[PDB]
């Protein structure tokens, strides 16, 4: 402002407006999903013209241009590819899917539409209007502050959401499976592994099916693995990771450490190190979680990771940058580490004792 | 749908960015409600996190949450993070940027009121029901989700008056700034007619910036029915489709975007004769958005395409340069020139 060139001031105004109206990026995405446009295009078997698209959707004539404008914006953001014969005015444009919208085709193994609808649930998403009240409350999560209940209770009293939540879990399961396929260099030489905080063993199964020779122990709290049956190379063990971790060539901590403070992670890591360095053996600890690094990642990637650190903080979680991870490893008594890609948001970290 | 893993993961990252985009908006709203811009401004220099949370009186268990929000806002351009004096010893400090200087309440160009209004819970959540809206003939987004158009809503809920008025007040300041950067446009003009001039706010800004100019605020009879103007400002009621008062120049600010091409042609023709009578040859001035993916910066096109959607929710129709050009041609004009106005609007000079 101060004695700046109007152009500079107006450029800032535009930036302000982009962030102010950023929620429309979300709502437009949600709209495309609720309208089932990605599936309609998929069913069409080729790029679909605007006229055929609104005809199938049965869009009122006074709203056809609104649909076009929405499609244009979504296309700009990478969700559709506008196919049009330049230099042929009378001819309309067509909409083709992009990798991003193919991931929105309901019924497919990797479909992220469910995750999107869960995130954009009116009740949950609107809670972010009260970030101020939330930062002034000790310990409470954003939802505890805004809804008076935790996501678990919300899930229990919202069947629609619960249905989406479960679809989202299935899809994410397929994403991890896809991710695991390129990790042969990490797992292929192991004879045994323990998935610490493994839950219902979904991850352990993926690991076992991917690496048939590897034996896996799904380790979690007793009540979590309570009446689960292990089969061929996959077994369940109940316990407390802070007290003791089952011995193995490697330990896996997937989406576990981001739920704990630095002090607790160090303790967890120490127990895991213990688990892979007994009987005169020297294995390794594998951590699958987000690694923030503004120096190594592309600016657009750092942006979503930073965004995610904010969102998870709302549920008292924490994403860490590489230096922070390094600190933890050193404090836990490890000698070195290596980071590799896992998914577009999570990385795989190998920690050596 | 056989894609490479890397393609799939990049697409997932893209999806997460868009589904969580509303947080960009909410974190911005948060910084304003926390008066962070003002706190940094008053400090007179970059503020350390410790000093910031101290002034804010943030509970110890949420200090890192505030840190993550500031880090994200900084990345998006609202703050500059300054590193510590010692190595190994983290304390960053936060400095304002041009974007956040616009969020410092009390300053002349503050846009915080605009943000607070747009991001009002009741108003902003209407966007959750875009589907219902596109299946309704003619209704605006607000009419469909609030039950009535925004004007009626404000009448029924007076509390939103100070919010809306203040937002409009911040926008006029942007207009005033823009107007003072348009000397070359109003140079040589003795008279101007603001067609669809509304209450005269724009005309007042024009006359004040150019005491040399005389302006006629032209609008529907009932719009200027009981309005009084200054010595260089007067009001005239009528219908632009029927007849537009003569003058050296005609101004159409945020008018053409709410009419179909056919009606714009009608208006533009009436404006043409308005500045080409009595053997004189003036020009028509249009202030509205001009979309151009070929000449605009990527980020500018981004917001214009977004605003293209938001404006349509109120039945507005923004146009790209090619479309504007075609309307000017069919209207009988010979040439045009587009100049910078504000961040999202341009100023087009049309020559008959
Ligand atoms: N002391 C403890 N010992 C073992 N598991 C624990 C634990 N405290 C919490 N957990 C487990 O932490 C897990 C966090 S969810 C972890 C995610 C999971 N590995 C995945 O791939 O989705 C839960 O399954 C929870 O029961
Ligand atoms: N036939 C007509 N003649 C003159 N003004 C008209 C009109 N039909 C609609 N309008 C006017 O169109 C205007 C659109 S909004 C005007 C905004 C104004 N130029 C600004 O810069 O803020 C309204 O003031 C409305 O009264
Ligand atoms: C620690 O793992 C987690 C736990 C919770 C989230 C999470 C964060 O923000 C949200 C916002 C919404 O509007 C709706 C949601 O449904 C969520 C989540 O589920 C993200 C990662
Ligand atoms: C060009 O004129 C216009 C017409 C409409 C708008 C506009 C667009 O989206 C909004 C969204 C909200 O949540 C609240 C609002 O209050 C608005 C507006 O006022 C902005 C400028
Ligand atoms: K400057
Ligand atoms: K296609
Ligand atoms: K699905
Ligand atoms: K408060
Ligand atoms: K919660
Ligand atoms: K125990
Ligand atoms: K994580
Ligand atoms: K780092
Ligand atoms: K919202
Ligand atoms: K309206
Ligand atoms: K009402
Ligand atoms: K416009
Ligand atoms: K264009």
């Amino acid at each position: 402002i101060n004695n700046r060139k109007p152009s500079e001031i107006f450029k800032a105004q535009a930036l302000l407006y982009k962030n102010m109206y950023a929620f429309v990026d979300s709502m437009s995405l949600k709209w495309s999903i609720e309208m089932n446009i990605p599936n309609i295009i998929h069913n069409h078997g080729k790029p679909i013209t605007l006229s055929n698209l609104v005809s199938i959707l049965q869009i009122p004539s006074t709203k056809v241009d609104n649909v076009q404008r929405l499609m244009r914006y979504l296309a700009h953001n990478g969700f559709f590819e506008i196919i049009t014969n330049q230099e042929l005015e009378n001819e309309e444009e067509a909409y083709a899917l992009t990798v991003a919208s193919e991931l929105l085709v309901k019924g497919t193994e990797l479909c992220l539409a469910p995750m999107v609808e869960c995130v954009l649930d009116p009740t949950l998403s609107t809670s972010f209007h009260n970030l101020k009240k939330w930062v002034y409350e000790e310990d409470l999560t954003l939802f505890a502050v805004n809804l008076g209940c935790d996501l678990w209770e919300f899930l229990n009293k919202n069947p629609e959401y619960n249905t989406l939540y479960n679809d989202a879990l299935a899809s994410d399961s397929k994403m991890i499976n896809l991710a695991m396929k390129d990790c042969n260099l990490v797992f292929e030489g192991l004879e045994s592994i323990v998935d610490v905080g493994g839950g219902n063993g979904t991850t352990g199964k993926i690991i076992c099916e991917t690496f048939p020779k590897l034996t896996c122990v799904v380790f979690d709290r007793p009540k979590v693995v309570e009446n689960l049956c292990g089969s061929n190379n996959l077994t369940y063990v109940g316990g407390d990771m802070f007290i003791s971790v089952p011995k193995a060539d490697a330990v896996l901590l997937k989406a576990v450490l981001h739920d704990w403070t630095d002090k607790d992670c160090i303790k967890i890591l120490k127990k895991c190190k213990e688990a892979v360095t007994s009987d005169g053996k020297r294995g390794k600890v594998i951590v699958i979680d987000m690694v923030i690094n503004e120096k190594k990642d592309e600016n657009q990637l750092t942006q979503i990771k930073l965004l995610m650190n904010v969102t998870i903080s709302c549920v008292n979680g924490k994403e860490r940058n590489e230096e922070e991870w390094k600190k933890l490893f050193i404090e836990a008594g490890f000698q070195d580490y290596k980071i590799s890609p896992f998914t577009g948001l999570m990385s795989l970290i190998e920690i050596y004792p």
